[PDB]
């Protein structure tokens, strides 16, 4: 087990995106800038632990060209995908954590995370010495759902943590979105444009710019 040695406080108020939850949570432990919650357009990036060259390059893009434009991204801070597009986001990056914020999780992406927790904002809901569990990782997921104004899934495996965000992107109401993949690759992503459950991204500057402009940063 990691230790930040952060120092954390809560949030005065719980954001009112959470108000679409069944138990929404009633306090939320921070660390770094709460000012990134007052922002118009939040996007969560969340899939795949092991991402294709492919998947990453257009990742990559997304998360900076968002940030670029006073867009914040939102993720869980995990291998692959997740940690990927924060990086690319600083310092306009919201982290929702699996682990209370005395804890680094996962140890690997110690680096980035504490990145995140000077220069972007880690909540939890786990005051301390609290490590995930399964339950805690689903949980944890409501949260970046509900406090996202749409969902970016680039690359994901059916039955995996991203699939279930999807149902709840679905659940919540928020606008689902995935990369184009070939067919037998991220068979995840294609089974929900499959059932029209999610939006392709078929050009990256269009869906950009068209993001930017439907929530007027740009």
């Amino acid at each position: 087990r990691m230790k930040s040695h952060f120092q954390y406080s809560t949030l005065e108020n719980i954001p009112k995106a959470f108000d679409i939850l069944k138990d929404p949570p009633k306090k939320l432990y921070c660390v770094g800038d709460t000012k990134l919650l007052d922002t118009p357009l939040k996007v969560a990036i969340i899939g795949t632990r092991r991402p294709t060259p492919y998947s990453k390059q257009h990742t990559i893009t997304l998360a900076r060209e968002l940030a670029k434009n006073g867009a914040v991204i939102v993720s869980g801070g995990a291998l692959g995908v997740d940690i990927i597009a924060q990086e690319n986001a600083l310092p306009k990056t919201i982290m929702l954590s699996p682990c209370s914020l005395d804890f680094i999780y996962p140890t690997n992406n110690h680096k980035v995370i504490q990145e995140i927790a000077q220069n972007g904002l880690i909540l939890s809901e786990y005051e301390k010495d609290f490590m995930p569990i399964k339950g805690s990782f689903l949980a944890r997921n409501r949260l970046v759902i509900a406090l996202s104004d749409v969902v970016i899934i680039p690359q994901a495996d059916l039955k995996s943590g991203s699939m279930s965000s999807a149902r709840l992107a679905q659940k919540y109401q928020k606008p689902l979105f995935v990369l184009p993949q070939r067919l037998n690759e991220s068979d995840g992503t294609n089974e929900l444009l499959e059932k029209g459950q999610a939006q392709g991204i078929f050009n990256i500057q269009n869906f950009i710019n068209t993001l930017l402009k439907d929530y007027h940063l740009k």
